[PDB]
């Protein structure tokens, strides 16, 4: 009801991804996504696999 079923989730997803475009969400996930980039690098010297 609140949102428990994946498929709503994917029409909200499609929703904003359509309002935001493509273009506003790379430059924003790339942008924010910064800091993931350096955790993966970080971890690269280790290997827990």
């Amino acid at each position: 009801m609140g949102g428990i079923s994946i498929w709503q989730l994917l029409i909200i997803a499609v929703i904003v991804v359509l309002l935001f475009g493509p273009k506003k969400l790379g430059s924003i996930g790339s942008d924010l996504g910064a800091s993931i980039k350096g955790f993966k690098k970080a971890m690269s010297d280790d290997e827990p696999k």
